[PDB]
DNA sequence: TGCATCCGTGAAACAGAAAAATTTTCCTGAATTTTGTATAAGTAGCTACAAAAT
């Protein structure tokens, strides 16, 4: 096991780091430009409830 | 035509030559001090001198 788990690491680390690296491309500038906005519609949430188990108090 | 493969990604030659270069020489030339040298007064000195305070 602990081999596996071993190597592994040794390569998920990238795989992270790789991501953000895109995340943060993707996702760079949306930066707050504007309190004026507008718009009334959103967007509804409840609690995340995989099966009874409720997962986040709302 | 979805389905092959299949690009290519993110992770030792020489001798004889010559001609160059270069480079030491020169020289020289001039340019550039210094000094001589005047220079010219003015001088600031300086040296007596005089009356009047130790």
């Amino acid at each position: 096991g602990a081999r596996k788990g071993l190597v592994d690491t040794a390569l998920r680390t990238a795989d992270s780091g790789y991501l953000t690296r895109r995340l943060v491309d993707v996702s760079q500038d949306v930066i707050i430009r504007e309190i004026d906005c507008g718009t009334t519609r959103g967007i509804p949430v409840r609690p995340m409830t995989e099966g009874s188990k409720t997962l986040i108090k709302l």
